[PDB]
Formats: C-alpha cells, structure tokens, sequence
C-alpha cells in the first residue's frame, strides 16, 4: 500500500496472510486474501498459478506482522486450492483472477471467531456500490515502487470506485479492463495498492454493511497518474463461488 496508514489486525478482522513454504525453512509472504466462511478464504488465482501445490502454502488469520507473531492470531494449513478454470493473463490485465482456499488447523479445525478474526459479506447477485463511493484496501504489500522489502507492519488505505466508462478510456487501461473487473483509485493519485497487496480485500460499506466487492488483481506501477487499481470484481463470481464452496 502506497501511502495510507498502518493499522491492526483487529481493524481488519477478515484479512488473512497467506505464505509459501520452501525448502530449507524459510518462510516467504505470498498475497493477502479475505476469511468469507470460517472454513474457506478467498483470493486471487495469479497468487499460485505458478505453484498449484497446496502443501506449500500457509495461511494466517488475526495476524498484524509479517515476520513476528500476534497475540490471538490462528495458523493453517490448505486443504483445497481451488483455482479458476478459465484464468488467463495479458500483457497487463489477469483474467477471472480469483482462488479459493479452504482451510484447517493442524486439529482439523476451522476458524474460531474472535476480536482479531472475523468473516466478511459476500456481495448479492449483480449488486455493487455507485461510483464514486470510497472503499478501503489492506495488506502487507510495498510502500514504495523502488522497495524490494515488505512493510512489517500492516497498512489500510481508502480509494475511490472508477465507472467502468472511465476506466476504459485510452489514457487509462482502453478495452484491456472488462465488466468481471473494478477500477479503484485515489482522485490525486497519492495512495494505492501496490506489489504484495494482490489477493487482498476491497471492502466497501454497502447499505450499511461491510462487503467484500472486489480483490486486487492487477495495475500498471503504483500509484501512477490516470493508472488505477484493478480488482476483480466478486458479484460476477457467485454462482462460481457457491459452486465450489
Ligand atoms: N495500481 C495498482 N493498484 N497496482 C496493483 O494493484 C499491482 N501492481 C503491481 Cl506492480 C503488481 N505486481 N501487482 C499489483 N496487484
């Protein structure tokens, strides 16, 4: 997250951080991803496409650091990695960029609600906020283009929903983006999410009441000038998440 400031975990209850294990013992953070049942996490498939072995992967729930512990915080493993069949990447733009992961405890347990962890709404059919309407984004993603390292601590930032005719526009993202997808940007171009933040959650507060409207799925730089965040966009997606789930 460019910009924004640096919260807690129990500001974001529903936010999940998701490493991949490697050979040797050294742990590495992979996406950010959203708790939608106490069972199932859901995130972006670019995330493991590359590495379908759900073996490899830890999720953590009511975590607030990268590289410390949290108190309260519940550690598991994958049982399935579901990811989308029909994914696919251009030169910019990730295609039905969305992955389910159903989790449990070494115990064979699911999540336990708490203070530091909670679910998140799924959107109703075809029902998603007016542009215009601001909307927050979490991760442990950069801080900066120029930074190979991630932020220890978590950050939340608020961004702006872009019509579809905006976000298509030539000096924009042109035809690449297309109705599965959100645009989501500061009007100044100050604050975004950035390298790291992928699979995370953009919530918005819709008819009173937070809701998972979309997953940070792709965007050329960060926090560049007429360049906004593309997510994808979750009210496209339930007759696939029920599906699956
Ligand atoms: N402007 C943005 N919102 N950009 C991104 O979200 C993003 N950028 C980069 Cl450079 C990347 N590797 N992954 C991303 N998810």
């Amino acid at each position: 997250i460019i910009g924004g400031e640096f919260t807690t975990i129990e500001n974001q209850p529903w936010f999940a951080a998701i490493y991949r294990r490697h050979r040797g013992g050294s742990v590495t953070y992979v996406c950010g991803g959203s708790l939608i049942s106490p069972c199932w996490v859901i995130s972006a498939t670019h995330c493991f496409i590359d590495y379908p072995k759900k073996e490899d992967y830890i999720v953590y729930l009511g975590r607030s650091r990268l590289n410390s512990n949290t108190q309260g915080e519940m550690k598991f493993e994958v049982e399935n990695l579901i990811l989308h069949k029909d994914y696919s990447a251009d030169t910019l733009a990730h295609h039905n960029d969305i992955a389910l992961l159903k989790i449990r405890s070494k115990e064979g347990r699911c999540a336990q609600p708490s203070r530091t962890i909670q679910t998140i709404s799924l959107p109703s059919m075809y029902n998603d906020p007016q542009f215009g309407t601001s909307c927050e984004i979490t991760g442990f993603g950069k801080e900066n283009s120029t930074d190979y390292l991630y932020p220890e601590q978590l950050k939340m930032t608020v961004v702006k929903l872009i019509s579809h005719r905006e976000c298509q526009q030539p000096h924009y993202y042109g035809s690449e983006v297309t109705t599965k997808m959100l645009c989501a940007a500061d009007p100044q171009w100050k604050t975004d999410s950035c390298q790291g933040d992928s699979g995370g959650p953009l919530v918005c507060s819709l008819q009173g009441r937070m809701t998972l409207t979309g997953i940070v799925s792709w965007g050329r730089g960060c926090a560049l000038k007429d360049k906004p965040g593309v997510y994808t966009r979750v009210s496209h997606f339930l007759p696939w998440i029920r599906s699956h789930t």
